[PDB]
DNA sequence: GGGGGAAGGATTCA
DNA sequence: CACGGAATCCTTCCCCC
């Protein structure tokens, strides 16, 4: 198996930047504006002329105002990148049936039977970015090797605007070098485990009792590390389809409040719906955020579809439950919906 | 004992 | 001060043969 994995470089940002060319060159921050006060809210991402400075994903406007006063702050367009997002996707697929979309600029493409040995894989990776630059005016990065976790750590060390091969023979090197913090799905809970068992690399879950493994991080978790540890991993490159869709927007105000909540819900429930389309549900959950940041959610399985109707109820009695069984006010409500028909 | 879901949360990544 | 969106996995509770 021959892995060319594609990965979008700072790719919100970048795609404000080649609506908007006059921008490129400064730092460029696009925000998620809660609407709560001024400034609040988060950092979506940031073009790498603002990361130099620390301002990245995640960390609140007002933080990165006070390093950048003088940046560029945008609005998230979720639905822009996601258009340009899908041409790019079309254009990988010229290049492979085989292809797994892994998130808005992320993927997988099986390139197995359309190439041999790295050479030519590589040579393709140079052919698809050179492409996707062309036709998008977009920088990517991309990561080759033996399965999907190597081609995706092959990426993340060539970030960005490269381009890197992991052969068998690294892969089979960075198994007993590569901190085990930066293999994918292991977060900070898993990696702060793994530390207090002794395990740091890869290489180290050879030599642990599975089941004491198991035991701390999970059967699913334990399994994929030792695999990946015995060069035995191999999920093949599948189409992901939607399974939740939904909405959560926060309130101007703490509240606990029925009457206050409601209709940022129902805002919520005719968002979703919209984006649900022709797709039907058959379960719902309301999802709140606490005063203390903390998220709680309910929900409920119908044995048929639910019309928009039997959303607005239903999730009230949800709301009402959630607010019966945590005394603490909200501060963001929201709806998903799932198993679809 | 164990097959088969469903509900609420934990954890991770984009 | 702390965004939105979403997948997979884990524990626990049920119903029943
Ligand atoms: N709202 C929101 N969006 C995020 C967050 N993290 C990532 N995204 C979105 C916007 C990013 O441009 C896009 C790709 O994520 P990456 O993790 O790939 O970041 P990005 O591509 O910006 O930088 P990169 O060159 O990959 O290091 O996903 C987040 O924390 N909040
Ligand atoms: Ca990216
Ligand atoms: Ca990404
Ligand atoms: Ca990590």
């Amino acid at each position: 198996m021959i892995v060319l994995f594609v990965d979008f470089d700072y790719f919100y940002a970048q795609v404000e930047e080649v609506l908007n060319p006059s921008l490129k060159g400064k730092p460029v921050v696009v925000c998620v504006f809660s609407g709560r006060f001024e400034d609040s809210g988060a950092v979506a991402t940031a073009n790498y002329e603002a990361r130099k400075f620390g301002v990245k994903a995640g960390i609140p406007i007002v933080e990165a105002k006070k390093i950048l006063p003088n940046a560029v702050y945008l609005p998230m367009r979720k639905e822009v990148y996601q258009q340009v997002s899908s041409r790019i996707m079309n254009l990988l697929r010229e290049y492979s049936e085989k292809i797994e979309i892994a998130s808005i600029d992320e993927a997988y493409l099986d390139i197995s039977d359309k190439v041999r040995d790295y050479r030519e894989a590589y040579n393709l990776g140079l052919e698809i970015k050179n492409k996707i630059l062309e036709k998008e005016k977009i920088t990517v990065t991309v990561g080759i090797s033996k399965n999907k976790v190597f081609a995706k750590i092959a990426a993340d060390m060539a970030k960005p605007n490269g381009i890197k091969v992991i052969d068998d023979e690294e892969v089979k090197r960075l198994i007993r070098e590569l901190d085990i913090a930066d293999v994918p799905g292991i977060g900070n809970i898993t990696a702060e485990k793994l530390k207090k068992l002794g395990i740091n690399k890869l290489v180290d879950t050879l030599s642990i009792e599975f089941d004491k493994l198991k035991g701390m991080i999970g059967e699913a978790k334990a399994k994929y590390l030792i695999s990946l540890a015995r060069d035995e991993y191999n999920e093949p490159i599948r189409t992901r389809v939607r399974k939740s869709i939904g909405r959560i927007v926060t309130m101007k105000r703490n509240s606990r409040n029925l009457e206050e909540i409601k209709p940022y819900l129902f805002r919520a429930i005719e968002e979703s719906y919209y984006k649900l389309d022709k797709r039907i549900p058959k379960a719902i959950h309301v999802v709140a955020v606490t005063e203390d940041l903390d998220i709680v959610s309910r929900g409920r399985t119908f044995p048929h579809g639910i019309s928009k109707e039997t959303a607005y109820s239903e999730s009230v009695k949800l709301l009402q439950k959630i607010l019966e069984e945590d005394e603490r006010k909200i501060r963001e409500i929201g709806v998903r919906f799932s198993k679809f028909i």
